[PDB]
């Protein structure tokens, strides 16, 4: 008996939009946390870099095994029911990805595995790896957590937008296409922003080794807190969508406005065959490939590049891309989408709109490449340590006494402006830590250095972290990075907007699945390997003495990576130019075939 005006105003075509972005927002909020959550799980919990990608890969293929199946199933049944169910399986997944943190907080603290580590012995506390059991058990919680993510997450991004296609007019779908994309972006922001404020250490970064044993508690409990709230929201949003009508009263009024004036295998193939037989969609999908190839690569390569040429803390460097690529992205859909929506752009109009959009963007990427040419301050990698030892001498006497470990080595600055790695390897037999900085004392393995130096309560000492005197180029880099990002997000709307037009209304449901199948398999499966091979190409100088099978590098080649990664994007960006010049002529030929004035 719910005949209140609400459920009549809650069956509005925006009443579906209100819950979809509400469904998307927590969906956006979820994944961004997980990538770091997976990443920190690898480093913290005694994993290899081999298994982490496998956990990452689990989300990707899970969407791929449902990007087609649910699309065939979304065509035949109620879209509203399936989305909330896929919203429901978000709730099951998100808490499930938080059970191992609470159940297995005993995996690897510094001293909480009492059976084998003695509280007085230091070598005992870092060996007897009982952490690798109760680790692979969690990975089963985690590979499940990643798989339930993609199997259920993908129908949310297919069916909901399909409901936007088939129920909302064209001249405002891009207005709705943009917000849905951005609601995934805004969760990419806060998935890092909200999550990391708890993962990033408390006001006490700088106490005795209890802090690694206290930071350990706040990350598992940090996500176990976060996912408990996240998952339940995915339930209450699903419960509201289930109450939404099967027969949408909003579309029925519009359907009669647009009415006037089996998914068999062969019929499935009839949809499959025309797509290849229409070289318009052929270009649309591959243009998206270079779009995602250059995008995803940058959002990964950039914090690594800011860590190697601009010498920015890897935790801080990751933030720099995360907190700054979105402001370009959000308006890129917002301004990009509203251009077609306000102007009711035609198929010929958007193709011209896409070309000049990308062409200037590449010259912006090219402009960034020109900026890389400028010289920057160089720390370490000065070939054999001033004649006192070779690369790898690094394991001298002062390494052994303060127990330096070749995996977490960081560069520290001496007063000679020379950059020394492994602040404890600097021979610093004493360290007094203040409230706002970390400093090292009695730094023996330092060279004369120490021209004027300074301090107050103590005299002379070296300051932890890298010292940078010429990082101004940084504002040029982001500035050029922003406008390239904006152009990218206003390339997405033109390609996705066209796909709706050249497909009949009943077949638009299977349209999203066709392109979405290429998203995770053809692109995201071969991509990491293409990066990984060329990642070592600039990371040649691996720590061969300790890490073993390429676990930690020391020379991410600041000249080769710049030429390789951005050149690949230069190779990648231009493919869109060739694809679209192929499309526009073919589009104009085929449109001519239907016009033949
Ligand atoms: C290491 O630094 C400390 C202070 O940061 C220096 O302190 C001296 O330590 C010796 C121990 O042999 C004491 O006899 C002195 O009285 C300490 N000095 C003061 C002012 O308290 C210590 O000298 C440094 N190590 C070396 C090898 O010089």
């Amino acid at each position: 008996p719910i005949v209140l005006p609400f459920v009549q105003r809650f069956n509005n075509i925006d009443g579906f939009m209100t819950l979809y972005v509400a469904a998307v927002l927590i969906h956006g909020a979820l994944f961004a946390v997980v990538d770091m959550t997976l990443n920190i799980y690898q480093v913290q919990f005694s994993l290899t870099r081999t298994e982490w990608y496998l956990m990452d890969f689990s989300d990707y293929i899970a969407s791929f095994v449902v990007a087609i199946i649910i699309a065939h199933f979304g065509s035949k049944g109620n879209r509203t029911r399936w989305i909330a169910a896929s919203c429901i399986l978000m709730g099951l997944e998100s808490m499930l990805f938080a059970f191992p943190f609470f159940t297995y907080e005993i995996i690897i603290p510094g001293r909480q595995s009492i059976e084998l580590c003695m509280e007085e012995n230091e070598k005992r506390n870092i060996i007897c790896g009982n952490s690798v059991p109760n680790r692979s058990k969690c990975i089963y919680f985690h590979i499940g957590g990643q798989c339930i993510h993609g199997i259920a997450g993908m129908p949310i991004y297919i069916l909901g937008i399909t409901f936007i296609f088939d129920h909302i007019p064209t001249s405002s779908c891009g207005f709705y296409l943009a917000i849905g994309h951005s609601a995934y972006l805004i969760g990419y922001l806060l998935g890092m922003v909200g999550g990391l404020q708890n993962f990033q250490p408390p006001p006490k970064e700088k106490t005795v080794e209890i802090e690694p044993a206290k930071v350990y508690q706040l990350l598992q409990s940090g996500w176990w807190k976060t996912f408990l709230i996240i998952a339940a929201i995915s339930f209450c949003v699903s419960f509201m969508m289930v109450c939404f009508p099967t027969s949408l009263p909003g579309a029925h009024k519009l359907r009669l406005a647009k009415r006037k004036e089996q998914p068999h295998l062969k019929g499935f193939l009839h949809n499959i065959w025309h797509i290849l037989k229409n070289p318009l969609m052929l270009t649309q999908a591959i243009c998206k490939v270079s779009e995602y190839l250059t995008f995803n690569t940058s959002l990964y390569f950039l914090p690594h590049h800011l860590q190697t040429q601009f010498l920015i803390t890897p935790g801080i460097a990751s933030l720099l891309t995360g907190a700054f690529v979105l402001p370009g992205g959000i308006i890129g859909h917002f301004l990009g989408g509203l251009i077609v929506d306000r102007l009711e752009m035609t198929n010929k109009n958007k193709l011209k709109f896409t070309l000049v959009t990308t062409v200037v963007s590449v010259g912006l990427f090219l402009l960034i490449f020109f900026v890389e040419c400028q010289t920057t301050t160089f720390a370490g990698i000065n070939e054999d340590y001033d004649g006192y030892g070779q690369l790898g001498n690094l394991t001298a006497d002062c390494n052994e006494y303060c127990d330096c470990t070749t995996s977490l080595y960081t560069s520290i600055c001496g007063r000679d402006e020379k950059e020394y790695f492994s602040p404890c390897f600097a021979g610093c037999k004493a360290t007094k830590v203040s409230q706002t900085e970390k400093t090292y004392y009695n730094c023996s393995c330092i060279k004369e250095g120490l021209a004027a130096s300074d301090d107050e309560g103590q005299f002379i000492d070296a300051i932890a972290g890298t010292c940078d005197s010429d990082c101004l180029k940084l504002p040029l880099f982001f500035a050029f990075y922003f406008s390239a990002t904006v152009f990218s997000n206003m390339c997405s709307i033109p390609v996705i907007s066209i796909i709706l037009q050249s497909v009949p209304a009943n077949f638009t449901s299977l349209s999203l699945g066709v392109t979405y199948a290429i998203v995770k398999f053809v692109a995201s499966v071969p991509a990491p390997l293409l990066f990984r091979l060329s990642s070592a190409i600039a990371c040649i100088y691996w720590d061969n003495n300790r890490c073993g099978g390429k676990e930690r590098c020391w020379i991410y080649n600041k000249n080769i990576l710049v030429y390789e990664f951005m050149g690949i994007w230069m190779s990648s960006q231009l493919i869109i130019v060739l694809l679209n010049i192929y499309a526009i002529q073919i589009h104009d030929v085929v449109v001519h075939g239907e016009i033949t004035e």
